């Protein structure tokens, strides 16, 4: 019988108690990263994250930091492989920058051979060290030209352009890459990029944020989500029909969260909690497992929710060999009004729920995850059991899928000096507490999880936060980004992997 801790202090950092041997022999352990966050603009075209961070510096981060140079993995990709080698990692998730291999967006306009070579070298180097690549085709960095031509994912033209880009990737790298991720965190771009405008492209309704250049927070998130599903499905169909000879697997990446009732004895809070599961997870998992959106969304969103044609529904349903599940935290849910007529209405309000990290009785869900200096009441707290609950939910609600945890990590303040940043015991606690519960859910619920990739191989540009927070298991000096030194967490993970 496995027992896991939910509150501080944690003792899972002791590799004698918890290590890789606790998992199945073939279980993959590694770290993850994304192109915009680690490469730099050198050698590639411009994408919407370059556009967004430059047009709206205040939105790029409190420090106005962006991905211009960041950790310079373009030049130091070998250093990334060295970190993985040091960790004895068996997996590494990275993304291909669409702007690096097809700077002009549309494949017919030509490809960047040097960009293709960049990834060939990285992939070859990973395989030579016994590291299995998990490659994300689209980690939000859409070529700026496509956003300017037809507003990217807001238009159906994105489907064919994304398909042509994915085809190039399968053609060029598919002989070595056997695990593909289509779109990173399906829920994110529609809501943050077209709803709240916290992320690129930065579209929203005029009254939601006057800085948005255009948009409609009430309708656009649904249009974008719909196109993401169609684009994703078209790519999976292409992969399974034209690249089955490569013997690989492909799937979408879902940002997952668990939800608990703000008040567990209040039917309204309980209902809000179930609505959240449908609006947050079901929005994409419904189409992916059934070819239709959840009924609660159909009823609530009405005319603003696009419909799938029979052909599209068939294309989207079952469009995955596995699911890349990102998990960070859990929230309490309570009812909230949905003012559809208000000029400031957003798609996110449709769930009819308010989210918090503190319940009705004043209980904080778990240890501190992220401290918000602007407002103490806006701090994020984590919940280790959430990963158990999410995995259990996916197995029982979504037809026992093959799962790879594609992201799981925690940040530490950017204000900390080198020594403080290196002594990241809070990261060891976060990672081990989640790994404990992951091992527990695999054994108790028989969830088909076959890999775990911790977020951020090293410190990089963090979307919306610039360099004010660090997520890496390896430290990076911004005055000399060459080195990738394992922090205490990286050293612990090394021991966890090879006890
Ligand atoms: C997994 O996918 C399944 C489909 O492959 C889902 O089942 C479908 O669920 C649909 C509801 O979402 C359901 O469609 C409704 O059918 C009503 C009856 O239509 C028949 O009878 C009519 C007699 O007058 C006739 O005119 C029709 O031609 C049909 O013969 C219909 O009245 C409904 O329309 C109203 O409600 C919808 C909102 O749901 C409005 O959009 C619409 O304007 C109207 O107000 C509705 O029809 C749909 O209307 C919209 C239109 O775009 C669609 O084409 C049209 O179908 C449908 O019958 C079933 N299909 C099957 C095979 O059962 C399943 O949903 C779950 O299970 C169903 C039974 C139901 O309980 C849902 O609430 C559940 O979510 C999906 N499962 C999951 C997990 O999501
Ligand atoms: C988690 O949710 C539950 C269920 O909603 C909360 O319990 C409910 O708390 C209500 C008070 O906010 C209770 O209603 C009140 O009852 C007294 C006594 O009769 C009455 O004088 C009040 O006017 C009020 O009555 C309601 O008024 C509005 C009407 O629409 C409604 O029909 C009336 O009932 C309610 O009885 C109670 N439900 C039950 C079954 O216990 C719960 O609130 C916490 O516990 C209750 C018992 C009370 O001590 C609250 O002060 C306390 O916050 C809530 N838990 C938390 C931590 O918020
Ligand atoms: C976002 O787009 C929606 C849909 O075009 C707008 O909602 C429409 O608003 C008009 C004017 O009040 C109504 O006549 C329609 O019935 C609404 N459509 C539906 C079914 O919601 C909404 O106003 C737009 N929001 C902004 C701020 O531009
Ligand atoms: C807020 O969360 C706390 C912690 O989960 C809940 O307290 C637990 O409630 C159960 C059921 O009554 C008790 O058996 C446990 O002993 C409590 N644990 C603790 C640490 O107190 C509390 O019920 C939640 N509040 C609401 C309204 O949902
Ligand atoms: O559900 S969302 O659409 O908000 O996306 N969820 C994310 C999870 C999350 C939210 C807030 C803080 C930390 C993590 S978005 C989150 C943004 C992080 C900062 O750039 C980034 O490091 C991480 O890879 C990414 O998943
Ligand atoms: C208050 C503040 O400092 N933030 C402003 C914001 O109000 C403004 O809409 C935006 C224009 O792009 O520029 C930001 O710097
Ligand atoms: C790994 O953890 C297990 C408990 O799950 C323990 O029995 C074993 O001794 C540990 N391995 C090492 C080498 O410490
Ligand atoms: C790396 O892991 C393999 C497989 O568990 C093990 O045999 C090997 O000794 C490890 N190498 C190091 C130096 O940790
Ligand atoms: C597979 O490739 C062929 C040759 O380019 C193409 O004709 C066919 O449409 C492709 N199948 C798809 C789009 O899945
Ligand atoms: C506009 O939206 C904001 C954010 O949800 C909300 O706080 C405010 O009350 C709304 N104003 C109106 C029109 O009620
Ligand atoms: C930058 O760091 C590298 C690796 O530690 C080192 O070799 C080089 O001398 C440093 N350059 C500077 C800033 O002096
Ligand atoms: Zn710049």
């Amino acid at each position: 019988e496995i027992t896991c801790q939910e509150n501080l202090p944690f003792t899972c950092g002791n590799t004698d108690a918890l290590n890789s041997s606790s998992f199945s022999s073939d279980f993959i352990f590694g770290v993850a990263s994304s192109a915009y966050q680690i490469e730099g603009t050198i050698g590639r075209g411009l994408n919407i994250w370059d556009g967004f961070t430059h047009r709206y510096p205040n939105k790029s981060g409190p420090d106005h930091g962006n991905g211009d140079t960041t950790c310079d993995s373009f030049s130091y990709w070998q250093k990334d492989i060295d970190v993985l080698d040091e960790l004895n990692a068996t997996g590494y998730r990275f993304s291909i920058a669409w702007s690096r291999i097809i700077p002009r967006g549309k494949r017919s306009r030509g490809v960047n051979e040097k960009g293709i070579d960049y990834y060939h070298g990285l992939i070859s180097g990973l395989i030579k060290k016994g590291i299995t690549p998990f490659v994300t085709l689209f980690h939000w960095d859409l070529p700026q030209t496509l956003q300017d031509e037809y507003e990217g994912f807001l238009d159906p033209q994105i489907i064919d352009d994304f398909k042509d880009y994915a085809d190039l990737c399968f053609e060029e790298f598919g002989d070595s890459v056997k695990y593909w991720l289509t779109i990173n965190q399906l829920y994110s771009v529609p809501t943050r990029g077209y709803g709240s405008a916290l992320d690129a492209p930065g579209r929203c309704s005029p009254t939601v944020d006057p800085s948005c250049y255009a948009g409609n927070s009430s309708t656009e998130p649904y249009i974008v989500a719909h196109h993401q599903l169609l684009a994703h499905a078209k790519v999976v169909d292409l992969y399974r029909k034209n690249y089955t000879h490569q013997g690989g697997k492909i799937g979408p990446t879902m940002i997952t969260r668990w939800f608990l009732p703000y008040n567990d004895t209040d039917r309204h809070s309980i209902a809000a909690t179930e609505r959240m599961k449908e609006f947050f997870l079901g929005w994409f998992m419904g189409p992916l497992t059934n070819g239709t959106y959840p009924q609660i969304m159909i009823d609530t969103v009405g005319e603003r929710l696009p419909s799938f044609s029979p052909e599209e529904s068939n294309l989207v349903k079952g469009s995955y060999d596995f699911l890349g599940l990102n998990y960070y935290f859990t929230q309490y849910a309570q009812p909230s009004p949905n003012p559809v007529n208000s000029t400031n209405h957003t798609a996110m309000m449709d769930a009819g729920a308010k989210l918090t990290y503190i319940n009705a009785s004043g209980h904080y869900i778990g240890p501190l995850f992220e401290k918000d200096k602007a407002d103490s009441t806006d701090n994020i707290y984590y919940y280790p059991k959430g990963i158990y609950s999410v995995m259990d939910y996916f197995k029982n609600k979504y037809y026992n899928p093959l799962i790879y945890v594609t992201e799981n990590g925690i940040s530490t303040p950017g204000d900390e000096n080198r020594n403080q940043s290196m002594l990241d015991y809070t990261r060891i606690d976060y990672l081990c507490s989640h790994l404990c519960f992951l091992n527990k859910v695999i054994k108790e619920k028989d969830v088909n999880v076959k890999g775990y990739l911790a977020w951020a191989l090293g410190d990089n540009y963090e979307f919306n936060k610039g360099f004010t927070v660090r997520f890496g298991l390896s430290y990076i000096d911004w005055n000399n980004v060459t080195d990738r030194d394992l922090k205490k967490s990286g050293q612990w993970y090394q021991s966890f992997i090879s006890p």
